[PDB]
């Protein structure tokens, strides 16, 4: 059904790593005749164990059809094993903020954290915990796209997640904050130089990432909604999605 003929396929250069190898970019010839795709490769999918669970992020990802959500193209199922998605030209987030920290302008760092909101309030709908909502975790397609990849990381992760194992999307909302915060940082990562042991601690003390520079604060409240310790007091991803449309269109106005 997406079973990809092999031949249709041209392999390109290794673009990154990922957990069971390289990554690469590569064209798709299909009835497109040069779609440019991000190609998974699996070193050890000679083995069925590897290969059952290396497969398995293509099964999740295909329940999936939104704009801010990677879409898979299809798979490669013998051996070497391929999943083919489409590629996201400008890489992972925090590289592409770090090199244009000084040149992307504040309208599109709050367009980033929008669209990935629009994804989330659709995963919420789907019924969907994502677990692991991270600026890592996030590739640009063009200047103006970002859209949401992968499918402990304590320094992001709610109290609850942290404490009790608890994942909800009200979770997910928490790590969405820290994910807000990150864009409006440049791609620096939450409590550098904080043990993991002591995020608990700082955060039960009341302490909160701070607001970034140059950040409005209108946006820093709505991450600081993001961290209500009570779960429940959080906001609804719909409720980020309206907000941040608020926020965007104001500084879209400057
Ligand atoms: C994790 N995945 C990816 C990892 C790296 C890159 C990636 C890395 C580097 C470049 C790249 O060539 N550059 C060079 C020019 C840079 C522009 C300057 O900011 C962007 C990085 C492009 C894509 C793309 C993907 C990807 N796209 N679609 C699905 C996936 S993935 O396999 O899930």
């Amino acid at each position: 059904d997406y079973e990809i003929q092999r031949e249709r396929i041209e392999l390109g250069r290794c673009i990154g790593e990922g957990q069971f190898g390289d990554v690469h970019q590569g064209i798709y010839m299909s009835p497109n005749p040069a779609l440019a795709v991000a190609i998974k490769t699996c070193k050890n999918c000679t083995s069925d164990s590897v290969r059952e669970k290396f497969l398995q992020e293509a099964l999740t990802m295909r329940q999936f059809d939104h704009p801010h959500i990677v879409k898979l193209i299809g798979v490669i199922t013998e051996n070497p094993v391929w999943i083919i998605m489409e590629l996201c030209t400008l890489g992972e987030l925090r590289s592409f903020l770090q090199v244009r920290k000084y040149s992307l302008d504040l309208a599109s760092l709050i367009l980033y954290a929008y669209q990935l909101s629009t994804a989330l309030a659709y995963l919420e709908s789907k019924r969907f915990v994502h677990r692991d909502i991270a600026a890592r975790n996030v590739l640009v397609s063009s200047n103006d796209c970002v859209k949401l990849g992968d499918f402990l990381p304590i320094k992001w992760m709610a109290p609850e997640s942290i404490n009790f194992r608890r994942f909800t999307s009200a979770s997910d909302v928490w790590m969405f904050g820290v994910c807000m915060w990150e864009i409006l940082m440049h791609g620096v990562k939450p409590f550098q130089g904080v043990k993991n042991n002591d995020v608990i601690g700082r955060i039960e003390n009341g302490e909160r990432l701070p607001m970034p520079p140059n950040c409005p604060p209108t946006l820093y409240s709505l991450m600081t909604k993001c961290w209500a310790y009570d779960p429940s007091r959080r906001p609804r991803f719909t409720e980020l999605k309206a907000q941040l449309s608020t926020i965007l269109e104001e500084e879209k106005a400057q």
